[PDB]
């Protein structure tokens, strides 16, 4: 019924976000992260999932990629998540 | 005739960057950077140009729009531009 959607949550992470939160797509690549958050410390990926659910196979081996290369990726899939995960790039 | 083209600067960009290259595409938005550097000092943006072209006008007010977030954006023009901008990033 009334539970929250992942649109949702993309939804708030971009309504709070202190600077840039861009939509990223890679034509060509499977399973990049959802959004470029581009701020003060740094530009950070990040993946949206409704509540509870994991990124897919296909997801999680780009985020491996990311991370061989030397970066972090977040997953937030509900408001605290994202809260903590802005928290955390705002003192990266 | 054979001088060198926007898409040789942006292969060029690919092969040297120790890291990601990633086509970089958000829908919606005006001017966005043809590319996102992953590398262990961080992820950067990058836009390509034929040899001595200037970003357009809509691209350089998206840039300004990145840089008062607080983050760089590379302009890119020739292989010695990229190996420049290339080496400003791994020492980042
Ligand atoms: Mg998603
Ligand atoms: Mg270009």
């Amino acid at each position: 019924g009334s539970m929250r959607t992942e649109k949702d949550i993309e939804n708030y992470l971009k309504k709070k976000t202190k600077g840039l939160c861009l939509k990223f797509t890679s034509p060509g690549t499977i399973g990049v992260p959802d959004r470029i958050v581009v701020m003060n410390t740094g530009t950070f990926f990040v993946e949206v999932k409704a509540p509870g659910k994991k990124p897919r196979p296909s997801q999680v081996a780009m985020h491996k990629k990311i991370k061989e290369a030397g970066q972090h990726v977040w997953v937030v899939d509900s408001y605290e998540s994202v809260d903590m995960a802005l928290k955390e790039m705002e003192n990266w």
